[PDB]
């Protein structure tokens, strides 16, 4: 299914094409929507550039407090907290924050350079078992979204999984992992999202993403009240390149799935 039915109706009055992912940790049971279309992740990207710099951080303990210079030249289209810092240097941790929590693109693409480029952000997916993750290009045009274009896509199902391996399993260590959290717990930029879709006193970690044709993404950990905790993906995008983001989509998917 009934859940099926109700995203369904959902997809069809939304006038897009909506991609739902839920996995409950409490039985390990899955609501999947076109779990396996790709769509364009736009700004949910972010998490696994993040997640590659925080794996790196294993292996080198520093690496959170090493410093990059922001540049005039490195500003693009969306640097809300780069901006403030121009001709100055942001540690590493700061990018990560700055592009998890403002969705700010040249912490990402300060995150993508560290280590090597998208096919290396890629590769690292690859080596957590998620062989449809890719991301192909940097900000600001991986966020294009043109439908059929399979550059810095992936499917909710994959999305789902990898996010429940950084955010609950043991893809990284106990302090890198609460890092990830505790940042995607402080974003803000997700309370029209999925959160508007659950109850106020459930607690989200999220990552959100808008892009072309109306694009609207956010991917979410979940803790319930006393209940084991969810991870949500919901991806929409839309058949006109000029559509308006549709966040009230998302709340309403993350509504029906966890009833
Ligand atoms: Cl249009
Ligand atoms: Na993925």
């Amino acid at each position: 299914a009934d859940v099926q039915q109700k995203l369904a109706e959902l997809e069809r009055q939304s006038g897009g094409r909506l991609g739902v992912a839920l996995i409950n940790t409490a039985d390990n049971s899955q609501i999947l929507y076109r779990a396996d279309e790709r769509f364009a992740m736009c700004s949910t990207s972010k998490v696994m550039a993040a997640a590659a710099v925080l794996k790196k951080s294993e292996s080198e303990p520093n690496l959170l407090n090493q410093r990059v210079e922001i540049k005039k030249s490195d500003l693009v289209n969306y640097n809300p907290i780069a901006e403030k810092h121009v001709n100055g240097t942001m540690s590493l941790a700061e990018l990560s924050a700055a592009a998890l929590q403002y969705s700010d693109n040249v912490a990402m693409n300060k995150l993508i350079a560290h280590v090597g480029g998208p096919a290396s952000v890629t590769a690292f997916a690859r080596q957590l078992g998620d062989e449809t993750f890719r991301l192909d290009r940097t900000e600001p045009t991986l966020n294009t979204a043109i439908p059929g274009d399979p550059r810095d896509t992936t499917s909710p199902r994959a999305m789902a999984q990898t996010l429940r391996n950084l955010t609950l399993g043991k893809a990284l260590g106990d302090s890198q992992r609460a890092q990830l959290v505790t940042w995607m717990k402080g974003n803000t930029t997700g309370a029209a999202s999925i959160q508007a879709g659950l109850p106020a006193s459930w607690v989200v970690g999220d990552k959100t993403g808008s892009g072309g044709y109306g694009t609207t993404n956010d991917i979410a950990v979940i803790w319930p009240k006393d209940r084991a905790p969810l991870i949500l993906v919901t991806y929409f995008t839309q058949p006109q390149p000029k559509a308006e983001s549709r966040r009230d989509v998302l709340a309403s998917a993350a509504k029906i799935v966890t009833d």
